[PDB]
């Protein structure tokens, strides 16, 4: 019911399109520093759109 390596990239892919994509959700500066993302959200366990599309990288202009 999830979404990982080469299923979760089309995924990405197709949900951001032109944007682009990430992996690792942003951290605030001077914060705690073991990494998380995307595959711990959706992968590991199952994501919705809303979450997933969190990872897709800002509009260009």
């Amino acid at each position: 019911e999830t979404l990982c390596g080469a299923e979760l990239v089309d995924a990405l892919q197709f949900v951001c399109g032109d944007r682009g994509f990430y992996f690792n959700k942003p951290t605030g500066y001077g914060s705690s520093s073991p990494q998380t993302g995307i595959v711990d959200e959706c992968c590991f366990r199952s994501c919705d759109l809303r979450r997933l599309e969190m990872y897709c990288a800002p509009l260009k202009p």
